[PDB]
């Protein structure tokens, strides 16, 4: 990085020049030069360079790594004023909020979509059992009707979701990490569908994003399946296309995870400021998304402003019929292990390297947490770190710390309320001294904690050095052969 400029990452199938366009505005303004980059592995990489203190100043992508990025300490915490905040639509917020504290800006929600040609197909199909017997018509035409991206699970998922397949089941405003939904006998049945398409030759298991749009633009194929973002060169070529709701699956809709492309300043950066000023008052404004949107189409923009100019684009309303239908996806650490479990499974499944059953059994394995002890732990980490945000902003406006008792005093600072802990106990507020303490446990054998020694050193590591102990005046620290004798913690929220 270097002070007194901007560097930013965008991915290559964005609109990087009308962000380029964005920069230049800012630069005449404000002197500050920016440049807008789009590397290979961008998702991977930033967090090799970012831990490094290295990176771009701003990194754009969609929400569900940002979690992972936060939880690795790679993002700077983003303050924006309550103006500000109306400006965009509140579940777009929500999708960058990580435990209590937003942790990017939302530009964008994209979801998959149909997408036809019209000289090919006059009518697109409503189900995706119709897909054979379309391209046993077309081949006859030496076409064929379905072309996608099968090296991205992005783009399959939509399908292994339709007839039950989920990633993280979600309860009472939380993830579980062991409860996975990829070898259930929706997913199963959605892959197998594919993996038919793919041995009748009516797909092949080589097809990437290249081939796929290639084929789609020169008139090769009827159909395929992309996001906002790729209808721009599709304007370029001659095809006459239309944008529509994905078929339906065993009568079932299809559910694509939706993203809502975020920027996040990186914690290293030296140019947090201009950062935020660029975000802001360049990027987030009408101006500034007309100039992105203009080059490669966004979907449905964050800025409430903008989104209502754009809202009678019949593909804009198609992009959010589909993301009715599906899911948001979760922005959690452990998404970057689905992703990799599923990749593997469609990859494996699709060229033959392993059944469809053995696929997603061991996807299964890689994408859940090993055991639900960690997964206890998982849930306990989240809920002291909503709990300790909270307690954060009571503090900085009422000048005092919370009183000792209920978790009720910080009710008003968070949305849902932690009641008990997934490792065992209720939770309380426990002022001492100088600190406020979370209070786990009360000691009875019907409210108190037990927790394992791999427990215990994966708290210790996650949560840190002198922060989990044992006994309420915080003298002895958790370590690994604790007993627990008393089934109690105490781990401090804040210290002065
Ligand atoms: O395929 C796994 C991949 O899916 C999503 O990435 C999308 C991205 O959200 C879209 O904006 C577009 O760039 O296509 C990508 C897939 O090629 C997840 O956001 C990503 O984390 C995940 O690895």
């Amino acid at each position: 990085i270097e002070e007194g400029k901007l560097v930013i990452w965008i991915n290559g199938d964005k609109g990087y020049n009308g962000l380029a366009e964005v920069g230049k505005k800012f630069e005449k303004d404000t002197g500050i030069k920016v440049t807008v980059e789009h590397p290979d592995k961008l998702e991977e990489k930033f967090p090799q360079v970012a831990a490094t203190g290295d990176g771009p100043d701003i990194i754009f992508w969609a929400h569900d790594r940002f979690g992972g990025y936060a939880q690795s300490g790679l993002l700077a915490e983003i303050t924006p004023d309550k103006a500000f905040q109306d400006k965009l639509y509140p579940f777009t917020w929500d999708a960058v909020r990580y435990n209590g504290k937003l942790i990017a800006y939302p530009i964008a929600v994209e979801a998959l979509s149909l997408i036809y040609n019209k000289d090919l197909l006059p009518n697109p199909p409503k189900t995706w059992e119709e897909i054979p017997a379309l391209d046993k018509e077309l081949k006859a035409k030496g076409k064929s009707a379905l072309m996608f991206n099968l090296q991205e699970p992005y783009f399959t998922w939509p399908l292994i979701a339709a007839d039950g397949g989920y990633a993280f089941k979600y309860e009472n405003g939380k993830y579980d990490i062991k409860d996975v939904g990829v070898d259930n006998a929706g997913a199963k049945a959605g892959l197998t569908f594919l993996v038919d398409l793919i041995k009748n030759k009516h797909m092949n298991a080589d097809t990437d994003y290249s081939i796929a749009e290639a084929a789609f633009n020169k008139g090769e194929t009827a159909m395929t399946i992309n996001g906002p973002w790729a209808w721009s060169n599709i304007d370029t070529s001659k095809v006459n296309y239309g944008v529509t709701v994905l078929p339906t699956f065993k009568g079932q809709p299809s559910k694509p995870f939706v993203g809502v492309l975020s920027a996040g300043i990186n914690a290293a950066s030296p140019n947090k400021e201009l950062a935020k000023e660029f975000l802001e008052n360049y990027l987030l404004t009408d101006e500034g998304l007309e100039a992105v949107n203009k080059d490669k189409p966004l979907g449905a923009v964050a800025l409430k402003s903008y989104e209502e100019e754009l809202a009678k684009d019949p593909r804009i309303a198609a992009t959010m019929e589909n993301a009715q239908k599906g899911e948001i996806m979760p922005n959690i650490p452990q998404m970057s292990a689905f992703w990799y479990a599923v990749r593997t499974a469609v990859i494996n499944a699709a060229s033959g390297r392993q059944t469809v059953d053995e696929a997603l059994k061991d996807a299964q394995t890689n994408a859940a947490a090993s055991n639900i002890n960690k997964a206890k732990v998982a849930s306990v980490e989240s809920d002291y770190s909503s709990v300790k945000s909270a307690a954060l902003s009571y503090y900085s406006d009422k000048n005092t710390m919370p009183p000792s008792g209920e978790l009720d005093a910080l009710e008003t600072y968070m949305d849902t309320l932690p009641d008990k802990a997934d490792i065992g106990g209720g939770y309380k507020l426990l002022l001492v001294n100088n600190k406020l303490a979370l209070k786990i446990g009360d000691g009875t054998a019907a409210d108190s904690v037990t927790l394992t020694k791999a427990q215990i050193e994966k708290l210790l590591s996650d949560i840190g050095p002198k922060k989990i102990y044992t006994e309420n005046t915080l003298k002895t620290e958790l370590q690994k052969n604790s007993t627990l004798k008393d089934g109690t913690l105490y781990i401090v929220l804040i210290d002065n």
